[PDB]
């Protein structure tokens, strides 16, 4: 049932920035996620093939989760702060068109992007 490799967290050719708005999504957004109660599924990438969802990556061609975005941001890996934003809002996306409402997983998707955008509401202007 094969996984594809796990989304990259480092990329020497790619170019970098470190920003005070980068450094809050590290400390303020991804950790204030990384440890709420519905957490734990987008905590690492989707093994697809152990937890018996086939077609997971059958639908889903830009895979993204919070274990990939957090070793992102701890290696420096973005440009800019969009860039970030960017990958939580693929990873909540992809909840919405695997699964259908009400799903428990969209439940959590759900909660979990309420979350994000209250602490994204208050990002800091970049200095
Ligand atoms: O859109 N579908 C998605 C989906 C589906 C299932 C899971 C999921 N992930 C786990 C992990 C939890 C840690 N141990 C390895 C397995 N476990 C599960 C799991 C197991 C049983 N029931 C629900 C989820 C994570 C996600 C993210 C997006």
């Amino acid at each position: 049932s094969m996984n594809p490799p796990p989304p990259e967290t480092s990329n020497p050719n790619k170019p970098k920035r470190q920003t005070n708005q980068l450094q809050y999504l590290l400390r303020v957004v991804l950790k204030t996620l990384w440890k709420h109660q519905f957490a734990w599924p987008f905590q690492q990438p989707v093994d697809a093939v152990k937890l018996n969802l086939p077609d997971y990556y059958k639908i889903i061609k830009t895979p993204m989760d919070m274990g990939t975005i957090k070793k992102r941001l701890e290696n420096n890996y973005y440009w800019n702060a969009q860039e970030c934003i960017q990958d939580f809002n693929t990873m909540f996306t992809n909840c919405y068109i695997y699964n259908k409402p009400g799903d428990d997983i969209v439940l959590m998707a759900e909660a979990l992007e309420k979350l994000f955008l209250q602490k994204i509401n208050e990002l800091p202007t970049e200095e």
